């Protein structure tokens, strides 16, 4: 029998918002950083990490030039930030919408190890999900975030990781659409070992294809998602080279044969690529000859902000020049995004 | 670990077949009937069974107008057609691959019952499949034909149905491909009973996923199926009205949200509905404003040559004429998959 | 590959903690009442709920007679409860620990809607679960109770019901295990509704099939686990009538086929039977002519202290009256995990 | 809902059956060997192979002393040889009902090639299976034999083979209780390779696992039903040796981790192992100190046959002599699966 899970309206709703998150040439900037990470990434540029910094460098990338309003589509935010305000006391969510990018949120509570497997681990915090994502749609949150980690590996990824973590995210995708929020399935495949792009690509067709029958379990709304996988590429140890073409092949070749037509998005993870090369990558995705049936673009956490993080260095007379690096790449991505980016 | 199924000399000759068979404004004709099933027909238009009235009724098909050249990409052919000569010598293999057509055959031996269900059955003839494949493709025949029936009910499909008819497809197309044959997967949902089509929609949706999972555990290549579902309609039943739109955007809907771009094309039923409203459904749904990622074309047994057998009467003067009727039919449902056609 | 889960001496202490729970003759006291269940049961008693009540009360049960040592093998408790002192200043893990009983503790954070179902519920609280039973590890807690509920319906339960807490219940007892408690395993079966036994015993085997393959998937130790189900019975709402040794046959063999014989010991609810008849349903499951390869004994909240609740009625004079009446249901309960029970 | 595969009597009929097959001090003779095998020993033994040595054979295992009377429960016949009459004159059937053994007979068509996979396969001749159990039936046969085979390698046996072969058993199991014949499920675990018990075990315990969950979802009544494993035991080619009580430990605890009490009879395969070997482990088997709730007997083709066979010579004259062999590896292996036999 069927219960619908969700009505016309919530389908409608859901549709929209993803409809103008990758809506063409945007993409999304992900700024989720815990303050574990951002630990780290403010220790190498050198500053002590308080809440100030983190607050004054979410401003240097979301307060940045309008140059950029035709370009992210969406900014992912940490817990925290959704709560702090710009030093003109606006709050960060209203800095955003207000120059036309949608909220999103990073809800996971991050990698729990798996048991009885080879270093593989799930992914954590179902538990409140429902009323934390109530409470961020009142803050105006439109977009819900989760990571779930697959390493590949001499035996691995198992059966059960693979089958654990696409239900946990399916799990997650069915309570953020209750609660009118259109998560991001993010079942990242860690690019760390040796192994040549074949072997990427089968173990990427498996576990989408394991991810989009767990959604099909779950009776998630498919027009009210997006997906957010890794480019298939060799891992960082593997010796054998391949041109970008190849690489956009086999990453459009392993969606093709996976993610069914209604998906309305699908927004790359850069995955400790280069700054550059994420881009160079991401256009020749767009420039393959084949019909891919949803919006490709961007998600990128460290791509985008790399440079402008090095040249602001910690001191605020440096602003502007960090800024104008973000803008830089934000513009370059978009174009990446519609095929006609060259560098 | 990957033990590629396939090398890519053998994916390249299933992809090129695959576009051979739907290629733009062609469809295929199902002249596959067993002895029983052409029995009935040829009893209820009033002629003995023979294997020459057979042999003769499949000339009046195959031999028709050149009119039907840009019409019939294919052709499935039961065992005994295959090892038939038209009375001009050519056997029917080179009658049809000469004007075009590619040659099909239906390899299942029909179905059986599930125990501990309710009504359900699978299908069967895997046994010795695999030889037989090797004859059939050393006999010209390009692509295969499966067929497994679904019934919706009470509490029908159960999930022993869908899985075990889902696993006993993808082995056939397992096999079918190693022998260098394209699979068609066949799961048909049957019309039988009283549902709306919002029951139809969820059930057909269930029912492709988990086709599309097992298919993917099994490695098969999916450039190199092809899809032969039933159209989404209200059952036989049920009291409410449909417009064609509706079951076009039914359609549609659900195979956007469980069919991969990768697969070739999609040849849809007849299943019982009105020779006519074969091709206005079939038209309805190339009409449809979504995108659609693949050539959605016709696979018609009964909705071709229902006019040119009652128009044949099983009097062979009447040849010309029955054919006529034929020709109409493929002409009416080419411009019906090319979406250009009008009653 | 083997990664084991477990090395030989984290499975041997696994293995003793479950053989001393369920040591012949002995069984499970459920306290775990949560404030709002205690709240429903105290305003019954017409006593206000506050923590000194909760804890008074549970002194009356902690503190009973010594004629109840070879009885209670092993008291759950709730989270507050392992916290609160006895009033002669000894912790109740202390308390219960000195007379021979294991201390176990309700990990579960409760039931959340499962969207797309019909009022179908999964389970909720594997959030820093690791860190919780290494607390209660350290603080006394020997095992764990987790609650999963299937209710019998039309159409319920559901495929993804059964799956989905199957998941959760091996996911459970994989973190339990790790940290050195025993999980118990509980897919209670809701007796609301009209059915006959059959019908409960087709869904308590298929339920317990996917329970246990589940428990494979996640590498559980059998041997250090306890089994907690519902005996077979008609729904509430059922006009038939069964007689109790039916029903003992009829749960004997739901258990034998599916509980493989490494699992040590299974634990029954007593779901709302009367309190005298949960104590007859056991005796008679003990002497079922069948072979049992395991022990077959209680874990029953209401049905021991229903009868201590109301002779207390919230007055510390008829403490000792009280008391003697759970005295004597804990007795009786021990025989009729024996079969040498007769009322 | 329940729509019972069987009515109670068949379920008695089929109980009744496979308790007499195992009744204690019994086991099963496999004289299943076809054309190709049995061309192999009869090459091996220096004499052509013509339908009458294999026929005569036959007979000097059939026609034994009544001294093997309670030993064989079952013997398990290849088609032809039921359709083989001794030169008394009595068909092989009621030679072997005659002195109160139970017919089986081997049907399945072989093995099959999985696609994909690293040199596994999977089982063939489903296909009229039901039909061919009906005449097996009325011509005397009561129980049924197939066999899967699954090889430990280095990422095998994998998934797919796994679940396509607990999938193929479980079909052929539901066949056969249909049609009142009791099924013997053989899931092989090929010894080849090097790899200690505690992989086997490994291993062992999750195709089993697999096993029965698919006998769950295909309603397979399991007091029906006999286990035919392999004893667990390192590859041929590992180094590490191992006593027998660890073999038979290693064996009884991969089984109470898995099979269900409610299976009738658990028949070991000699696997390959040495005449006198195969009745020292099924001995230390049963007296391993655990607690085991089904009858834990031999299959044994090739350690029953092999002395007489070798003693047989091909010579009529010796006919006597050969018998003989057979008669007391017969009586040993009774002992044997009583736990009395000494060496």
């Amino acid at each position: 029998h069927s219960h619908p899970a969700l009505t016309p309206e919530q389908k409608k709703e859901l549709s929209d918002i993803a409809h103008r998150i990758v809506a063409p040439g945007k993409g999304i900037l992900a700024a989720d950083e815990s303050t574990g990470s951002i630990a780290k990434r403010l220790q190498s540029i050198g500053t002590e990490n308080t809440e100030e910094n983190r607050r004054f460098y979410r401003q240097l990338l979301l307060t940045a030039d309008d140059r950029v309003n035709p370009c992210i589509g969406g900014v992912i935010l940490f817990h925290e930030t959704l709560y702090q305000k710009a030093d003109d006391g606006r709050p960060f969510p209203q800095v955003i919408k207000s120059k036309g990018g949608v909220v999103g949120i990073k809800v996971d509570k991050g990698v729990v190890p798996l048991a009885g497997t080879n270093g593989e681990t799930t992914t954590q915090g179902l538990d409140g999900l429902s009323e934390r994502c109530a409470q961020y749609k009142k803050d105006g949150a439109d977009f819900a975030k989760w990571r779930c980690v697959l390493k590949i590996g001499e035996h691995t990824p198992s059966a059960l990781a693979i089958m654990e973590n696409a239900n946990v995210l399916a799990r997650y995708a069915s309570i953020c659409q209750q609660n009118g929020i259109v998560p991001i399935v993010e079942p990242e495949i860690l690019p760390d070992g040796d192994h040549d792009l074949k072997r990427c690509q089968y173990v990427t067709e498996k576990v989408l294809a394991a991810v989009y029958k767990a959604l099909s379990d779950h009776h998630i709304y498919l027009e009210g998602t997006l997906l957010k996988p890794n480019m298939v590429t060799p891992g960082h140890a593997c010796t054998q080279k391949y041109s970008h073409e190849e690489i956009a092949m086999a990453t459009v070749t392993a969606l093709r044969r996976t993610v069914p037509p209604a998906v309305t998005g699908v927004t790359f993870l850069s995955g400790g690529q280069s700054e550059e090369e994420a881009s160079i990558n991401l256009n020749a995705i767009n420039k393959c000859p084949l019909l891919k049936p949803w919006a490709l673009t961007f998600s990128y956490g460290r791509a985008l902000q790399a440079s402008a993080l090095k040249a602001w260095g910690g001191k605020k007379e440096n602003l502007k020049a960090a800024q104008e690096e973000y803008v830089k790449r934000a513009l370059a991505n978009s174009l990446a995004c519609q095929g006609k980016y060259t560098p």
